[PDB]
């Protein structure tokens, strides 16, 4: 599949890839451009939606503007803009295979005008002129009367409507809402019969909001906009009452459960769908069942009927081979999760459908020569430079519960409580759904729906021509107008949210105290709630001090703040419950208002139990169980053998029962702490927000004082440095919440639902050891007893709990890729002479500029870099180098050195301020110089010459400590807290001077390192099965 690149909003009509077309059968026209075989593109708004609505329905994430997409210039931006997330997603195999299936999948065509699909009727045509013989009227050309005499339904016509474009999918803009993707189908009938309806699509490309610490990828919402519109290309979409249970809204008062489509959560992706689709099928309906019906039939019918008939041309025949050749299963099974893991992009996988009530939306403007290419984000997810969109000012904020505090009548505060948009449901779903007892109905996949797509025969497919019409193919649009409603809550406690409003502020002079109450009651608004206890402490302990002057001063602040906002946002208590080792994060409490009470929130975590977090409490309810042994007269082979099978159909219903029960604690507990997860990861960004603004406001107020220009300038070079420090010290506080969070949900699933289901099931499990006593009491002449003993379950019989599974079920595709590109060193240099390859594994890609003269032997454990002509120098370039006032690394590496002072072996230096370890004597020495004279120097002795030596250095700024290691002993633990900047160039340079050497396995931490992590990996890496000599050469 070739994306057609060459296109323009400026391109000639030429009827064949650029048209206009009717709006379905309005008096509206649009232009459309062909990028793929039966894939077209609409670069204006959706027709069928109107651009100006009344501000009474404005759906919340409402950014509305009736001017977009208006003028040409931003129509031709759209159609580049989605050519190149076509091109992106068909850059690998799994988008082009889906691409492909997208351009074959044509909706099943209907049949003659009479039905069926088997043979067309013959003509005579050309009798023969008369000859000698004569009346030569029968001998002439037979024809199939109506050639291609099916009717198709996917096909869009010219506004004369006397031509016909063949059409499967066509990408629009966005309806009334600028930021809301949809996919809708053209036929609702056809959409779930079977016959198959080509879809439209509204997708918005410019945008994009960030969640944890990466960016969306929109390559990824247009693949899951592709998936969905498969279903409607498939005719399997299922009833709009279909809605599994979702979310317990527990920002509610009353029970109150959230619905979502099954097409939503079969294509969204993440753990969601994977708590539904079970190994057995704890839920479970007609619809799967009817579709494999309905698919079977079509197949059927394509396979006796159409396939064979020769009056049908291969446009269609080949395309619906291929369509059918891909298993109803394989598309159920086709998930954002595959695309994800196939494409490496980071995506919210933890309900993922429902973020609009978690956490409130920042849009980024994305332009696509630029920040977008066919490799995706340019410089990465993480990395990416983007800017804040102007329309973050337009957002609808329509509330759910509008939350106000009162003192003692006056509302303190208001909040609010937006809502996740989803179809509500006061019934409980989960005590009326009866647990089938007879039972492949539903997904139960992975990584394979694909394979029986084959790229080249359906880009061998010759495209259709000529379409013949089917006049009923579309019926209208129905806007789906709804009204948000609210409730004002009345509270006296303040509620979490309210604490987590008091410490967001707009006037940049804060005042931060420790008192929720006199923040919030306050009237000049200069107070702001905030948890961090040393930030507070330090600063009110220099309030009676003389003003911040010299650069000094300034750097010493920034490091005691630094110093303070770590050891407040990343401590933790190491909590030993009776269900596991926890690490608890101690302002936990004090930053949601949530077990506030005295004066310890480990405390209470530590006396009551992990589920007095949550409010919504004890919400389980067992669903309705059947438990259906059915005359007598077997021997002791084949009522064993009954005996045996519905042992095993019991063990199924069982599994089956606490498969729902697992759903009930995702849907209900479990989002209680997701919420809490999102709460305090909240708090952190405001509080981090806090301190950047606190020290700006600092560097502001030291700028306009007597200091040069240049050590100005490396002040604010320093600072924007300890932004990326306190940016990484809060992604640390950030995982702890997340760790110690889903700990507390694991163990709250295991100690107060598994005992539960226990209890109820002891019922069952009585009730069906009973049938079988009665059942089994033609002969046994007391072996009856033996077979109810082989056939009476025990407690231990239901035991399905594995702690293990459950914590790999909460595992998704994202934090694979997120372990998998989260490196602990900035710098890992490899050697390996295979042509002489030196590289970098970090990640970072340093830049590592080496002569040719350097050469690859093996020194202790691979390839290691030789430098046996002299003055031959190895540099590495990168970015984290450059260092900073507060910023803690390490560097490891592996000296051979063959010649018998002053040959200045590895130095990061700027004139005066770096560091170096160069050759001195008879042993490396180290000197750390900064940018304002002070400096340290230790000499490593017992460096001899040949040998080989493991040097680990580590600085730490947070305790401010230089711990140097030799081999595996420790040389030197010196204190660095006299030693401010050190910002260096931002390259490593390796230099021999006149000293042949070996350099093995050198590499540069992003953090302080330990003396048991040294030592480890120096036994870890001298093991290598190997006899060496006294000196280390093998």
């Amino acid at each position: 599949m070739n994306i057609n690149d060459n296109l323009s909003i400026n391109s000639p009509v030429d009827n064949k890839n650029v048209v206009v077309v009717r709006a379905r059968k309005t008096d509206t026209v649009f232009k459309a451009f062909k990028v793929a075989p039966n894939i077209w593109v609409a670069p204006e708004r959706y027709y069928g939606e109107s651009l100006s609505i009344d501000e009474e329905y404005k759906v919340d994430g409402g950014i509305y503007d009736s001017n977009f997409l208006s003028q040409d210039s931003e129509k031709d931006k759209f159609l580049q803009a989605i050519i190149t997330l076509l091109k992106r997603i068909n850059s690998t195999n799994a988008g082009e295979k889906l691409l492909s299936l997208i351009s074959t999948a044509i909706p099943f065509p209907y049949g003659y005008i009479g039905g069926g699909y088997y043979a067309p009727n013959m003509i005579t045509f050309g009798s023969a002129p008369k000859s000698n013989k004569k009346l030569n009227s029968l001998i002439s050309s037979t024809i199939p009367f109506p050639y291609a005499g099916y009717r198709e339904t996917n096909y869009l016509s010219s506004e004369d409507n006397k031509s016909f474009y063949a059409s499967n999918i066509v990408i629009f803009g966005p309806g009334a809402n600028i930021v809301e993707n949809n996919t809708v189908f053209y036929k609702k009938e056809d959409a779930e019969n079977g016959m198959g309806t080509m879809t439209e699509i509204w997708f918005q490309p410019f945008l994009t909001y960030k969640y944890d610490e990466f960016y969306i990828d929109p390559a990824i919402e247009l693949i899951k906009c592709l998936i969905k519109s498969l279903y409607f290309l498939y005719g399997i979409k299922p009833s709009d009452d279909l809605v599994i249970p979702y979310r317990l809204r527990s920002e509610l008062e009353n029970i109150e459960y959230s619905q979502l489509n099954i097409v939503d959560l079969l294509v969204s992706g993440g753990i969601d769908p994977k708590f539904i689709n079970t190994d057995p099928y704890w839920f479970t309906d007609n619809y799967f069942s009817n579709a494999k019906k309905v698919f079977e039939d079509h197949r059927n019918i394509y396979e006796t009927q159409i396939e064979g008939n020769n009056a049908i041309g291969n446009d269609i025949k080949l395309r619906l081979k291929q369509k059918f050749r891909i298993n109803i299963n394989d598309i159920w099974e086709l998930n954002l999760n595959y695309f994800s893991k196939e494409f490496s992009i980071m995506m919210p996988d933890r309900f993922n459908n429902a973020l609009k009530h978690f956490y409130r939306k920042q849009y980024y403007k994305i332009d696509y020569p630029e920040n977008y290419s066919i490799n995706g984000f340019v410089n990465g997810q993480i990395n990416v430079q983007l800017s804040l969109s102007d329309r973050n000012q337009d957002i609808i904020n329509k509330p759910e519960e509008i939350i106000n505090l009162l003192n003692n009548n006056v509302s303190l505060m208001r909040s609010n409580i937006y809502g996740d948009g989803l179809k509500s449901t006061v019934d409980d779903f989960y005590s009326n759904y009866k647990i089938p007892y007879n039972r492949e109905y539903h997904f139960n996949n992975n990584d394979s729906s694909l394979d029986n797509v084959n790229i080249g025969v359906i880009d061998n497919i010759p495209e259709i021509i000529d379409v013949n019409p089917y006049k009923e193919n579309c019926d209208k649009f129905s806007p789906v107008q709804k009204i948000t409603s609210t409730r004002e809550i009345n509270t006296n406690i303040p509620w979490p949210i309210n604490y987590l409003q008091a410490q967001n502020t707009n006037n940049e002079k804060f005042s931060l105290s420790s008192d929720f109450v006199e923040v919030v009651s306050s009237k000049d608004k200069s107070l702001v709630y905030s948890f961090l206890s040393n930030v507070m402490f330090y600063l009110d302990s220099i309030k009676d001090n003389s003003p911040i002057d010299t650069d000094k001063k300034y750097y010493l602040w920034l490091r005691e703040i630094f110093r303070n906002y770590s050891f407040d946002i990343t401590a933790t208590q190491e909590i030993n419950t009776d269900c596991g080792i926890n690490k608890v994060v101690t302002w936990f409490g004090k930053a949601l208002n949530i077990l506030n009470t005295s004066d310890s929130f480990v405390e209470e975590f530590q006396n009551l139990g992990p589920i007095s977090l949550i409010n919504k409490k004890e919400n389980l309810s067992m669903p309705i169980i059947e438990i259906y042994i059915p005359m007598l007269g077997l021997p002791l082979n084949d009522l064993n053998e009954k005996l045996f099978n519905i042992y095993l159909k019991n063990i199924l219903y069982f599994k089956k029962v606490y498969f729902n029960f697992l759903d009930q604690w995702w849907t209900e507990y479990y989002s209680q702490y997701f919420d809490l997860i999102c709460m305090a990861k909240q708090s952190i960004l405001a509080q981090e927000k806090l301190i950047k603004q606190i020290i700006q406001n600092k560097l502001q107020d030291l700028f306009k004082a007597d200091i040069s220009m240049d050590k100005l300038n490396l002040m604010n070079l320093a600072t924007e440095k300890t932004f990326i420090d306190l940016s990484n010290e809060s992604q640390i506080a950030i995982n702890n919440i997340n760790d110690f969070l889903n700990k507390s949900a694991i163990c709250v699933f295991d100690t107060n639902i598994y005992p539960k289901f226990i209890s109820f099931m002891e019922q069952c499990i009585n009730s069906v050891n009973s049938n079988v006593t009665a059942f089994i009491q033609n002969i046994t002449e007391d072996e009856k007893l033996q077979l109810i003993k082989l056939n009476t379950f025990m407690n231990i019989d239901f035991e399905f709990f594995d702690i293990q599974s459950i914590k790999d079920l909460i595992t998704s595709e994202t934090d694979l890729i997120k372990e998998e590109k989260e490196s602990d060193y900035n710098l890992f240099l490899f050697t390996l002479q295979e042509d002489k390859v030196i590289e970098d594994i970090s990640g970072k890609n340093t830049l590592v500029k080496y002569s040719d003269s350097i050469s690859l032997v093996y020194g202790v454990n691979g390839d290691a870099l030789y430098l046996k002509e002299p003055d031959e120098s190895v540099s590495f370039s990168n970015k984290a180098f450059e260092n900073g006032l507060t910023n803690s690394f390490s560097i490891c590496f592996w000296l051979r050195n063959l010649g018998e002072i002053t040959s200045k072996l590895i130095e990061n230096k700027a004139d005066n301020c770096g560091w170096e370890i160069y050759f001195e004597n008879n042993g490396l020495v180290f000197s750390i110089v900064d940018c304002n004279g002070n400096e340290e120097n230790i000499y490593l002795s017992d460096v001899i010459s040949k040998n080989w030596y493991y040097i680990s250095i580590s600085i730490d700024r947070l305790r401010n400590q230089l711990l140097i290691f030799i081999n595996d002993k420790l040389i030197a633990n010196q204190s660095i807290e006299q030693i401010l900047n050190i910002y260096s160039s931002n390259t490593i340079s390796l230099v021999n001077e006149n000293n042949p050497i070996y350099i093995e396995g050198l590499s540069i931490l992003n953090r302080s390192i330990t003396s048991e992590e040294v030592v480890n990996n120096y036994f870890s890496y001298l093991n290598n099965s190997y006899i060496r000599d006294i000196s280390g050469e093998r």
